[PDB]
């Protein structure tokens, strides 16, 4: 074999991260090999010790790793010869590795999203307690990054938050099909010596068995959707990234970033660049990028078991690397960051209730358009007048509507303008309340696994 | 007001398809604004009786479009205006376009899913329904495209049609977010007349509604997932696909397709081409393509809505056609196709059971090691003879290990190979069965 | 074949954008078939008439189309037979459609190609013009989206037309593989009948004639390539997209788009929505999303021809159509749009020219990093009298470091921050005078490459 | 400050693939900085003395690192520092990390551009070498994977060495504006002191200088071009593996790869498992998700340096090394693999000439459609009889048409058939021979200028 070849099909390099786990998935074989009647009592014993002791060396990061191991998998099985003889080949009767493979790597997938689930909910959980205790901050609403109308610096935080729910979600029914066991299906026809898959089901604690041997061998439906699934949550991530950097500069005021998730230079101490946030938006980029490999490699390829499928393992693993650490990333930063509840009241305008003036009359009983109209004029008459909307006269607006009356003055308030959005889902106070209800009832279901 | 970015704005080219979608949410949103107080009885009357006619129009095909109309949504509020009068006007009352966009969308999106996944069902049925009627055939099971062990063709189809159960289960599950009600979400703060979203949600259908109106408007997970599903989908078919053309080459000889589904040429009368197959196996990629501009479109947009969000449209809306072909095309293939079991079989070979050689010494007793390096020195002794394994004298194996007994003799049978696959999921005949049992049980908790 | 099927196949919709190109190449085809004696030099003239009628058909816009039609080689090809009758069949003599799709295709795109060029030249050439104009407007420079050293609007708007003429020179290049010609392939083995492909290439104008029938026949590295450029120059506009978007917001007061490519109300009829801009930006997802599909539509597809290669055809059209417009409202956008040197200038600060400090005790001899610590103190104990740093004392300054003399209130003025690149590709005004200079000789070359 | 966040920042464990280019980067700057006043001829000589050790104790893996060192420039610094001094300070001078990570990655793609060019050509001309030996060869070629007519063994390499050509040549293309200097470009405005970039071009050995500062600092557009040029060079090889692993099956047994390059076991001694191939094939999707990661990384950015553009370095040395072993492992694969001259011969089919039978009358002045009918007829008849189209009888010929004569006994003759497509870039032997000269001659222009 080519020196060039079995370098660009090594692996033992990063799969060594499912060292404990391919052990795991031994020991659960040996088990169920003694009592198929392969091993007797002394040899799975012999087996156990063995295999236990080298997942202490990997776990001490004591391990040798060897010029000869191609694999985490012949690295493993090296070893376990080096310490109980020959007696350690009849483990691999009737496996194959093309089973261990999607084996450890689920077993790695399933310990991994429970890591990821808590940094996940985590995160939410901090949107959310923030949103409660700032309920009462108001701040421009925006569309096309243009002042729209008065939300709740609230329902900001909420909406992300709502978001990002919606991933712990999805996160949670890609764990239910990685939480099947393909073990037992040998090269891909099935194991051939009537193993007894339901015990080697309850020895790795998965939820149910592989239904089909040759789609347990070739399918990484797992991969692509965890990958999926990882990515449109960096979307969400992503998103927020954008929101904070810009609410974060100079010219919007809106927030400061603490000194941990931030750069500066002592030539401008006031100023700090949100390295962190956008650390987490070029994540996106590289969680997509992994995403899209997969599906390429994939693509038209035949059954059963092919090499490209050895792809999967390294996507897999830096995707989980990234979520951890940018999920835990961002906790921190909507945790610590510093917000300026006066810009933020200073950025709302008198301008941002002409809309607010219009629904004034459509209350009144005037019709959609010639309200909009109304406040139209309004607005106009106000810049002829050289003033702002909201120190108009009653006489002034009589002239441009009779049912402009005295309790129109209430229109110039930001909190009323907010308090219009009762209707469920909006951005009045109850509502804001109503959210962090639904967010909390469903963070302790999701997490009541 | 400029020529060309008009022309990127006219999407009324293919968001007809929302046409029906959008009268309905209109409907639904008036009887809402009469129960708030913005619409009297009478008024109401009016402004359903003519959206009525917007919609007949558009289902008799005689809605007629003007140069004017840029979108759907124009289409339908100038035609409803001049079918009704000024009055139609207050209809727009406290809505806004950001929220029709969603759920337009989200009511076309639900409804085609329902058309898929009939199609997708039925796919599955008639893979399984084959697998139980070709149950007794046998072929090689492949692994880097070369003959590895001897397998039942009903294992290789179940195994396709298990895949695409994983895809109608995560179908069913993207629908349960797509069947969220974003109306009464405003421009992004919400509804500023407390219209009643408990009505919306029952006149138009969904389970519940949108939790926080900022989110509702700007987000476009539901097309994310959608496509993300449907690439997955369209993954496994392309496999599939690659699967039939080379079994239908005439090298290998396995089957053979339909004129329905194939071309072929009057010069060679025999010869038959696969594009049915082709086609599907390309529009994996035309699903992934649309699956990734979209992803592209939502990475680092700013809250709340920005005009990038429209291009969702065109994206879900072609997706959802190429689906609904792709599939019918999958279920004619395999139900039409014919296999020559003949073929098949003369394809297994005795160099595929040395395997089984060794597994039998490791029956009766021999470590495996041992027996791998005895079943390889019978293998090699053959070569040496000239001959095939099955073919060598017991006292020729029992040169190699006295284990061989005359009994060994059954290890060279292919239907003896396949049935010691018995542990579940293997492709012994009862674990067969056993899957096609099992899908016929899912594919029912499907349909519900 | 299966109803289902046949909408499957059925790309008439959008292929009838080739009708004129695959005229041509029949007529080149056709005269090709005399010079090889399976014509006749009368059948030659009958059958180019027809062919000629049926591409005024298409010009004036009245050709009628059958519901049989399942493709534009299909429409052509009867309508010439509802014409000439039976002469027609014997100008596919020898020819595979197989070899028609990528011909006509490779003609499209260099004609399209053609008009692009002339759109992005003018694009460029806007920013590069309006650059000079405005050479005097200075305001913050970004990084990390915060105010680092302040920087020319000229030179701004340069870095977006150095950028797009990269892409320029790629669509160049990308137009000389797409111009050789497949025509004379074959189904996959070359023609048979030893037609002269030379022949075909002058009557076709294609710069050279293609080397391999099956690399002809398969490939489609030309839609690649092409979806890989348009998808780069794409980013390029996202990019600017995203810095006019922020510089239009109220916060940051720097422009305003005209209202030909904005959107707004009559409630606040002072605020304009950068429609145009948004939608560009959107775009390159699209652009992108039709590169992925062709990538992966023939990733592992075997030798020679297969039905999957017929998806090239309408992400080609699209990505071409986009192109077209997103460029031209690029350019409106561009040319109509008002910038606010008032608010650019006051956006200019005295904290963003601590480095200017610290460089001036570099040019007075004091190394980096004790220059560095000095203006360090500056800055702070400018903090401390809580006032701006351009108002410390001679004295105060005197007494972080010796090294101060009174010319450091040179320091304390944005032009002369500026003016401190004059290094090749700076914003200082000679820097970028001569950026310009380069640009315009850039787009000389260019243009005259065509 | 915060630990998790320093996680996500050090680069060290990848990008000390640039401390080599990145000391001579430095080297580079600080000779620029003598000729500016900032620099003694001694301070020079002192500074130049620890760089040169420094790119040493790499060079001979003794640097030592420091988990205080992010990044590779950090760890460069900190060792210059324990070599010289506080002198080495100075070497930071108006110079910005922004600036020294885009000279750093273009450098290291200049030289790895090279390598990878090297195995590009190797590669090739391997193919156009055995196309050469195995000109005679005769195998049937596919068309929707179904055989359609008789080609020559070499006419299929052939059309995979013309692609792998295009990519060489758009190599070359990206390589030229690799080769841009963005050195002295500072922190986003350009350099403050006038350093004199033309003397760093120089040093460096860059073709020319950046254009823009702003532009040389954000843009990527190097990083995208080469992913994009990577991607679509690994689809050729995508397919090339596709159409060996096919050819390699047992069922078609037309050739089989060496054990270096396969996979089996002693069970099965004769089955060859094309694990090279197969790895190659899916390097495809794995390069091609770098292309898209750093698509999506740069879309919408904001002007002009921002943290994103940190994802370059990893995706860049990813390809990198991906690309240099693929393309070993294919010109291995190719070189020892072996053909079965018998299978590819037993494989053309009789039913497979009825074409050139068609053709037969065609050049005798038979219009198309009645030569293919006739040939239709000459089948049937076959099918009747129930024998090959070459065992009909000159009599049962004539029978169909009388433009039959007997020397039409040399339809059925593969080798005849092939040399049909005399017409250049078909498969007659002139023809392959055509473009292997055409080959040879191009590799040499790319080859000379590289």
């Amino acid at each position: 074999t080519d020196p060039i070849m079995e370098k660009l099909n090594s692996s033992i390099a990063y799969d060594q991260r499912l060292s404990e786990v391919d052990i795991q998935a031994s020991i659960a074989y040996a088990k169920a090999l003694e009592k198929a009647g392969i091993l007797t009592k002394t040899e799975l014993e012999k087996i156990l010790s063995g295999l236990e002791k080298i997942s202490e060396e990997w776990s001490k990061g004591v391990f040798v790793v060897k010029q000869s191991d191609e694999d985490i998998h012949t690295a493993n099985e090296r070893r376990l010869k080096e310490l109980i003889g020959d007696i350690a080949g009849k483990l691999h009767t009737g496996r194959s590795r093309n089973e261990q493979v999607v084996t450890d790597l689920k077993l790695f997938m399933k310990n991994s999203l429970s890591i990821i689930s808590t940094h996940l909910l985590q995160l939410i959980k901090t949107l959310v307690e923030r949103a409660a205790i700032e309920i009462d901050v108001i701040l421009p609403g925006y569309t096309h990054l243009q002042k729209a109308q008065p939300i709740r610096w609230s329902q900001f935080l909420l909406s992300h938050a709502v978001a990002l729910t919606r991933d712990s979600e999805r996160l949670g029914e890609v764990k239910k099909r990685i939480n099947v066991l393909p073990l037992g299906s040998g090269a891909l026809a099935g194991n051939p010596l009537d193993i007894d898959r339901e015990m080697l089901r309850s020895e790795l604690e998965f939820a149910s068995i592989s239904l089909n041997s040759m789609d347990a061998i070739s399918e990484r439906d797992f991969v692509v959707e965890f990958l999926s699934v990882a990515t449109l949550l960096l979307i969400h991530l992503s998103k927020m990234a954008e929101d904070l950097i810009i609410y974060s500069t100079s010219e919007f005021g809106f927030l400061t970033l603490s000194d941990a998730f931030s750069t500066g230079s002592s030539l401008m101490p006031q100023k700090k660049n949100p390295d962190s946030l956008e650390l987490i938006r070029s994540k996106a980029g590289r969680v997509f990028g992994r995403l899209a490999s997969i599906l390429m490699v994939l693509k038209g390829l035949p059954s059963t078991y092919n090499k490209d499928l050895q792809e999967d393992k390294e996507a897999v693993i830096d995707v989980v690397d990234t979520l951890t650490a940018v999920l835990q990333v961002a906790t921190g930063v909507i945790s610590t960051l510093q917000i300026s509840k006066e810009n933020m009241e200073k950025a709302l305008t008198p301008e941002m209730l002409a809309t607010d003036l219009a629904l004034y009359l459509v209350r009144k009983g005037m019709p959609f358009r010639q309200a909009h109209t109304a406040s139209g004029k309004a607005v106009h008459l106000a810049e002829t007048k050289g003033i702002a909307i909201n120190n108009l006269t009653l006489e002034d607006l009589k002239s441009i509507s009779p049912l402009f009356s005295s309790d129109v003055s209430q229109v110039f308030n930001f909190v009323n303008s907010v308090e219009q959005y009762t209707a469920l889902g909006g951005t009045a106070k109850s509502s804001v309340t109503t959210q962090i209800e639904q967010l909390r009832e469903l963070m302790k279901k999701q997490k009541e696994q």
